[PDB]
């Protein structure tokens, strides 16, 4: 067999069947003799590429695998790994090299310390020291961006290689199976469950590798037999709870003093899944009031390292809410109460208050809805307004990188055929990886994209006040015709200037047979 | 004064008024207060900036300065970096960190590892210790980016820096002058000149750096002296020759035994400014055929260590340039001969040959224009059809990656503000840049942008043609608008899809006002 | 040919004709067959064999070649190519990998990521793709060693290369010729040489550069043709002007305020050779005093960068210092008076002071003795009291890091068989690289080492007192017997309790056939 064949095979048998891609020269012998039982995803742009993918492993709860062309298209997805870095998308990330021959004179399309050029936005890169290695280091990839705690990975291959003989011993790579899924040792387990059982006003704190495990359901069985509130740690990637059960209380300020405030009083916060903490603004003060002792679980060695407070366990958040879901008292405490609706926002006839597009959208979207959130400056009030009761329900660029959330959808899209997938994403950031929506009209994966307009880079006019800071340039975006680039790239598109409007354009893309780009004039 | 005050201070002194970048919350602190004698120039997504900057920086033989936003903006231009490394382009590439507190939490927004993050893209990359160090490690920023051989390098700034005092001392970084216009010692030198002087049969290659330097002329002088014909180096970022001089005789292939073959029968081959050599197809044979002595000048350590034949002087290619020039005796033999004019091709009322297109721009457009190629497949006829007769007249991405050209041909045309910029794209090549139409659009830069649109990654279907390699997905890019996407960003859009309405097109885009794009229909 | 023979023939090519090593299996492949004209230097440890090798390139000012084991043998070397990357010293450093079937797996003897362990301390480091490629990367390293700013270069090399078949091609690379030999353009020359004219009170400041390039004649011509103080720069790696010149002023003090006081008054300060500058003690002041200009000419791009002040020139310093010495015209001011002699310090019959140590061997040795220096609390009193007429007298670890003059003192002295080398070394200095001494004795390369034992590191101790640091652990070295630890390795060891037996000592060490150790009782 060659190199080519048996690379396709451990693929196969590892359960990848889809190429997230953009070719180039290097990567034609890897994508000639296509396997008939593959799918070729092409997008335009390699941030769109790995965006898409991502969004396809996060939904999938799987590998996705990418194929870019050498240095310039894997530098063309650095900003997209590195919200693939935090939120521990599982990517394995392939791009071809030249020929060996012509390594040393440095051709052109030559990758140049290739194995450096995306650390550190990745777990493991490589490149093989011989073409037989190939198959060998593709599965040190698979299960290296497979095993806890999932992240993206980095393998150049030599065109050359492809061709050459395999080793037939390579066979004993093909059924690998790899297991991280584990748990507490029992005797400090029993220890954790009965400080769980003894805390008088506990606190859960979920993250997105929650949401990654759909551990959800069970953080909800461990929130009801603890009596205890629960809230979704700052800078949320995911949805890790429903958002209308009487525990959830919503999404966490990103500030230190903020947090030990809003734990004030509880004294056992156990936080599920997150980082300690995905803090932004500076905020300083506290990281906990006296009284409250924080516990972590957490998938990540590095985040249970640089957590400035609390104890830490390092361990598969699945297993681990499982067990702890079934090992917990009852309390009997009162069950929280439901968190009342948020304020309706006075709105006129005229252009869209942001509350207003996610009242709107909650009214009208299918209860097992997907959101996509890139609107920078309205979070917070997303946050408020949608009914999510099902896992797998919100996406949100985890290194803040503007350009995930458009490709990602796509992703999620084709991830999720059955759940009708709704990108709310601003006019600054809706450019970065605009050419994503050619993959949704080639493909006819019919995303809905909700184009917010209100011709400013709004988030940064936010912080530039909490600064006082004046006479900054570059923070206005006018003179962009988001119907025009929807044509463009050959996506239906609709335009809504009033809520009238509004609710005319989400009834004819909720109908529609495919992708559907609606512009909302939003509030300036 | 403080560091932000001390830093612009440093940045007027040492010559740079202009900021490429596309904002952030980290670089909020930097732009603030921005200078009324600087000039800020946005665009959409970080490849747009970087590109815009690298055409800025080639065309005005200056640095060019840029501020991008953390990790993730500094990501997304890693495929523009892979260019601007292999063109030497001088650019200062700034990021915003977080604040000092919150880095080790690893904060939102934390540019984690920083300085290893555009490795191996840059010459020098950096995060300083402390505030008050901001302002030297920008001095050395600056002079690693403008000592040969010229490239990126990169600095990160945490965002509280800027506001803290800087040292006094500073000012002694103000007006430093720092010079590597060096030249080979006069005894090696005239060593040099009579192996030049003896020669029965020279022939020169001449690279990039030549044009970088503004060397041409004395190229020109240096080939009419030693009565040489003249060839530029594979895989051409720049022009450095009058493509219709006497001596020229066009692009070399970029292939080992071509090039031996071009070569033989010439004693002495003198390579300036060039790589020894950038080839790209696998086409292995003799790397000098017996007989011919290669001789490399180049402004590049790197280039001179991996030559695999010749002697080679690591020196300014000005300054080494002039003195030839200067030094060699005028040989008794005859002048070369001019090529003829390439071959029209015969052309019917329907869609466009490549080469038509090249005749007709080379027909209508003034004799100082400038040109730029990301048309894959049509380098070679583009070569021979445009009458090129002064420096910095063609760009190319010089790492083969795209996303180049659209971007950089803004730069180029804000450099040239008297010189007609146009940029000759393919429909795939235009869109891994797309956005940056919209800043030639809101600063009213204007470029002329040809796309030409044959529906498919025309040099892939080649290779893959060479390759005999079948079943290859992802070569086709059907159901692109583009005038639907210049509309989006605000440029003027015009169709050409045949010869009498290109014409039209031409004289319509250049008597315009403003940025013009023309959709040209080419033969699939 | 193989690999192995094509190797060996470039290297000889190239004047490489010494291998300085220690052997492992992965180099067995490399080592076997091992040419006749090739001279192999075995040291017991790595520290050792770069030391060896450093101090024989820095004295032959030629490369030198070592081959060490793998990853721990580079690792074990990692110290002494600090020092190497500091005094810009030319080595090639090759190291053995496992067979390239056998990386994958990461069997024992793996180098893992190769190319990343030695940075950030050599200039170019990498692993082939492919055997065939090995002779190309051989003369990738020997160029990048060789080219100036001169420095390490690292070469990993998967044992069963040597092997296979070398790419006939290869051949091309034999008789390359590489220079760097540049110096500033005509133009700019003149107006440099002007300002020297025109300077009414000029001095000259001189580093390690000028030293390894053999400039230091030059500088002596430059400085009397000027008129000129001159200074050695701090941290002196090498000695760059003969010590009892009239002009010459001594070692320049490592902090920034005593240099500007110093400077002070001198209108223009020529810095030929040296860093800007390689303070070490925290001085905080200016780094100039007004009225003070400094030109700098360096031949590295990183320290012309980093200079906080002056304009500097990016050259080669044997060019430049040539050049300036024959264009400068003769000041009709009075040349310097030289330096008096320094005080004899008062000397009981007891233990020795340091400076009556180095007042003996300046009486006793001859006037073309070479001196290193690793006896860190005395490097003043020896700049004092050595006279050095020639170059290439006096080597000091240029980063700092102890274990490279016992080491470098036996390079030196193989490099340079008819001058007698003296290593004056501390008592903690001494253990680092103890192991070298074998290298001496098995060899019989008669280098003397003088033991400066006061049973403490003195440098230290002194360091706490400037910073009234008290309760420092680890500063004293009690109980070493130097005599013994030479008897180990098999080299003659004498004993000096006072000043009688030090002269007796002496004359017994100088007509010695082989090296010769002298334990030294100096005061506390
Ligand atoms: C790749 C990248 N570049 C720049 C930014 C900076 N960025 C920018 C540019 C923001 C404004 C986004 O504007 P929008 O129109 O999408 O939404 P709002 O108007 O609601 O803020 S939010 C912010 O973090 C970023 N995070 N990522
Ligand atoms: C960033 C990046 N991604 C992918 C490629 C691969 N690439 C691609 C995708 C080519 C086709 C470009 O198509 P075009 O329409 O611009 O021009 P032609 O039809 O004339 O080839 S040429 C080639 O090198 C690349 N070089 N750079
Ligand atoms: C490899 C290494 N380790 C530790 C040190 C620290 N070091 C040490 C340990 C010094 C004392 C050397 O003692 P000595 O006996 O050789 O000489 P003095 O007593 O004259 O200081 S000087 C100083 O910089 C160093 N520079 N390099
Ligand atoms: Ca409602
Ligand atoms: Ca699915
Ligand atoms: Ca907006
Ligand atoms: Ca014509
Ligand atoms: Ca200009
Ligand atoms: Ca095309
Ligand atoms: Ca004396
Ligand atoms: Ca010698
Ligand atoms: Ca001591
Ligand atoms: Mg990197």
């Amino acid at each position: 067999a060659s190199v080519h064949g048996t690379t396709y095979e451990l693929l196969r048998r590892q359960g990848i069947d889809t190429v997230f891609g953009n070719p180039g020269a290097n990567e034609l012998p890897f994508l000639k003799d296509f396997p008939e039982d593959f799918r070729y995803i092409l997008a335009l742009q390699e941030a769109c590429v790995v965006g898409i993918a991502d969004g396809y492993a996060q939904a999938s709860r799987k590998p996705a695998f990418i194929n870019l062309h050498s240095a310039a298209g894997t530098g063309n997805a650095m900003g997209a790994l590195s919200n693939a870095w935090n939120s521990h998308s599982p990517l394995i990330v392939t791009a071809g090299q030249q020929t060996r021959a012509m390594i040393g004179v440095e051709a052109l399309l030559t990758n140049v310390d290739a194995a450096n050029l995306p650390r550190p936005l990745v777990k493991w890169s490589y490149e093989p020291a011989s073409a037989a290695e190939v198959p060998h280091a593709m599965s040190r990839a698979i299960h290296m961006a497979s095993m806890a705690p999932q992240g993206p990975v980095y393998l150049s291959v030599p065109y050359d290689d492809w061709d050459k003989d395999a080793d037939p011993q390579s066979h004993h790579l093909f059924d690998r199976h790899v297991s991280s899924s584990v748990r507490l040792n029992d005797q400090d387990l029993d220890i954790l469950v009965k400080a769980l059982n003894s805390a008088s006003n506990p606190a859960i704190v979920l993250g997105p590798d929650v949401d990654a495990a759909n551990a959800n359901a069970d953080c909800v069985m461990l929130a009801e037999r603890l009596k205890a509130p629960v809230w979704v740690a700052p800078s949320a990637p995911r949805c890790p709870f429903p958002t209308r059960h009487p525990c959830f209380r919503g999404l966490m300020p990103a500030g230190i003093a903020a947090i030990s405030q809003l734990l004030e009083g509880h004294d056992v916060v156990l936080v599920i899944g997150a980082p300690v903490f995905r803090y932004h603004q500076y905020d300083p003060g506290q990281y906990l009031k006296p009284g409250t002792r924080l516990i972590s679980v957490t998938c990540d060695p590095l985040e249970a390292a640089r957590a400035p407070m609390g104890d830490a366990i390092v361990a598969d958040i699945g297993a681990m809410a499982s067990a702890l879901a079934n090992l917990v008292e009852e309390s009997s405490r009162q069950l929280p109460t439901a968190a009342p609706e948020p304020a309706k926002v006075d709105q006129d006839a005229g252009r869209l208050h942001p509350e207003t597009v996610f009242d709107t959208l909650n009214d009208m979207a299918p209860e097992n809805a997907i959101y996509l959130n890139e609107s920078t400056s309205t979070t917070a009030q997303m946050w408020q307004r949608l009914n999510m009761r099902n896992p797998g329900s919100y996406y949100f660029c985890a290194a803040g990188g503007l350009g995930f959330a458009l490709p990602a959808a796509i992703g999620v899209q084709l991830a999720e055929p059955e759940r009708q997938v709704i990108a709310v994403i601003g006019d600054g950031s809706a450019n970065y990886s605009i050419s994503a929506l050619w993959t949704a009209a080639q493909y006819n994966i019919p995303t809905i994209f909700v184009i917010m307009n209100n011709g400013t880079y709004g988030a940064l006019r936010w912080f530039a006040g909490v600064l006082e800071a004046e006479n900054v340039p570059g923070l206005d975006v006018p003179g962009i015709d988001f119907r025009a680039l929807a044509k463009g790239y050959g996506v239906q598109a609709l335009k809504a200037d009033n809520l009238e409007q509004l609710k005319g354009s989400l009834q004819e893309a909720l109908s529609a047979k495919g992708p559907v780009l609606i512009e909302v004039s939003t509030v300036s």
